[PDB]
């Protein structure tokens, strides 16, 4: 759920996920149309398709847990979709920290009329 995705988010980056990752480029966030602005947007462009990826999953509001073995994510059992959720939570996670040295301020609060084409998963 958002819960542990927020989490996540904060233990890898240090930037809290409402308002750095929450309104940012043409992905993150409410937003699903044009081409993804920079590293950290096509972060969230996957994110939104690994998602999209399980229909009948609720990834926003089911709870799944995750452990930290040294620095590594390591996603626990528990329901097949709890499980593709995670995995889906971790990759973002992971892409965000491997992209903050990009990550530009000037993509916050991206106005959606500059978000144009699309994109297949
Ligand atoms: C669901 C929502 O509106 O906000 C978010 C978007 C991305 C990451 C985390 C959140 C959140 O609310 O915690
Ligand atoms: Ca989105």
């Amino acid at each position: 759920s958002l819960l542990e995705f927020g989490k996540m988010i904060l233990e890898e980056t240090g930037k809290l996920a409402i308002p750095s990752y929450s309104s940012y480029g043409c992905y993150c966030g409410w937003g699903g149309s044009g081409t993804p602005k920079d590293a950290t947007d096509r972060c969230c462009f996957v994110h939104d398709c690994c998602y999209g990826n399980l229909p009948d999953c609720n990834p926003k509001s089911d709870r799944y847990k995750y452990k930290r073995v040294n620095g590594a994510i390591v996603c626990e059992k528990g329901t097949s979709c709890e499980n593709r959720i995670c995995e889906c939570d971790k990759a973002a996670a992971i892409c965000f920290r491997q992209n903050l040295n990009t990550y530009s301020k000037k993509y916050m609060l991206y106005p959606d009329f500059l978000c144009k084409g699309e994109l297949k998963c």
